[PDB]
């Protein structure tokens, strides 16, 4: 019953999009973060100036204390706590129970948000990048492995308040419309795929496609914006610059700092050049490509004077540590984690709150020389 777990996620703009779910017994109610860019399972467990509430270990007798210490570091933020398992659950999503390993925050840093509405996160990435080794299993690994849950689980980010469906075992027909499109995940660890072409107002940026993804690419519903590396930052900025020359904006709009607004309604799309990212596909030199509209990589933000001019920040950012297809890339598709076989599909939402795309085929000669070695 996938029609249960429609719409059980939600959050503000630029803040993420977490899920309810219970830990412990009796069952502790908390919001986790939904992040594909993470693979531990961490909670608040102590008091905090920005958690409403947070997991208390001594109130439930399932707790399981693993003595020992965890710390994880994100390319924002960083928290460090005490390892141990417990039972979980997802109210609205499948209908089971499970025993995973559970980070207990004692401590963190540029971590929680205040007024996110959420209390923890939820890594659901591979092993092979959780801390503090690869031996401690993930969240969904456990869930596979203790239930009958497919080896799979899907996405659907809805724009700006926010909502959107984590599909738990699979895919939700009414979510998306049109084809879904595959790109091979390239190794299990992050979810990493490979680039093969960019364009920018219909023009190909011309460069070798290796910096697209140096020195990785992931898709991370736990990062808002798209960041791309300096290099290809550089030229995406100049492109959209040039297209929007009819109007000017401060240098802090172009480091997603600032914020610039319009007249309600009198926002010019026009002016912002759509963008075509062309993954890997699955047959020989076959890729195919999505489209995304200034209406995902401009993000909404509250208005300064008074609620009557839409204002809003660069949602793309310079990246040190590769491509990062974050939020604003994921709402305008129904993205479905297929781990079981390797691969990662898009297709167009069906989430309206104009519309991006998903095209193909598309032919690339030597594909996985377009990934970083
Ligand atoms: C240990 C090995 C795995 C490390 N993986 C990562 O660091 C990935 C790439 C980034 C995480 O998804 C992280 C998760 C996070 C969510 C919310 C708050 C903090 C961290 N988000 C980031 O680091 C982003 C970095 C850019 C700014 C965003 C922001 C603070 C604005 N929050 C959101 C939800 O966008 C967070």
């Amino acid at each position: 019953s996938f029609v249960e777990m429609v719409d059980n996620l939600r959050g503000k703009s630029g803040q993420g999009y977490y899920v309810e779910m219970t830990v412990g017994s009796p069952p502790q109610t908390l919001n986790i973060l939904v992040d594909t860019g993470s693979s531990n399972f961490a909670v608040g467990a102590a008091p905090h100036p920005f958690l409403h509430r947070y997991y208390q270990r001594q109130l439930s007798s399932t707790y399981r204390d693993l003595r020992k210490g965890v710390y994880v570091p994100y390319t924002q933020g960083k928290w460090e706590g005490e390892l141990g398992t417990d039972l979980v659950s997802i109210p609205h999503g499948p209908n089971v129970t499970v025993r995973a390993n559970i980070a207990a925050i004692t401590e963190s840093d540029k971590f929680f948000i205040n007024g996110s509405n959420w209390e923890g996160i939820l890594g659901l990435a591979y092993a092979e990048i959780a801390r503090p080794d690869d031996s401690l299993e993930p969240f969904f690994d456990s869930l596979v492995k203790q239930t009958h849950v497919p080896n799979l689980f899907s996405l659907q980010l809805c724009g700006a308040s926010v909502g959107g469906s984590m599909i738990i075992g699979g895919i939700d027909h009414s979510l998306y419309t049109g084809s879904l499109w595959y790109t091979p995940i390239r190794r299990e660890w992050y979810y990493e795929v490979i680039i093969v072409r960019v364009e920018i107002n219909g023009q190909d940026l011309k460069m070798d496609c290796k910096e697209y993804n140096y020195d990785k690419s992931i898709v991370d519903s736990g990062t808002t914006n798209l960041r791309l590396p300096k290099k290809v930052f550089e030229a995406a900025v100049k492109s959209i610059k040039a297209a929007s020359s009819t109007e000017k904006f401060p240098d802090g709009f172009w480091l997603g700092e600032q914020l610039v607004c319009w007249q309600a309604g009198t926002t010019p799309w026009n002016i912002f050049p759509v963008i075509s990212l062309y993954l890997m596909g699955e047959v020989t030199n076959q890729s195919f490509r999505i489209t995304i509209l200034p209406q995902q990589y401009l993000r909404p933000v509250e208005d300064v004077a008074t609620s009557q001019d839409d204002c809003y920040k660069f949602a793309i950012s310079q990246s040190s540590t590769g491509t990062v297809m974050g939020a604003v890339i994921m709402e305008g598709f129904y993205v479905v984690f297929d781990r079981a076989r390797k691969r990662i599909g898009f297709a167009v939402s069906a989430c309206h709150v104009r519309t991006a795309a998903v095209e193909g085929p598309f032919v690339t000669l030597d594909m996985e020389d377009c990934g970083y070695n």
